């Protein structure tokens, strides 16, 4: 989660309120 986000496009707080890494795991 931290490795790919920091290199291209670092948007930590804006994604966590809407749909981040954690929202994707609920569907599978």
């Amino acid at each position: 989660a931290n490795t790919w986000r920091a290199f291209d496009g670092p948007g930590a707080h804006r994604a966590l309120s809407g749909a981040p890494i954690s929202f994707i795991h609920l569907l599978s």
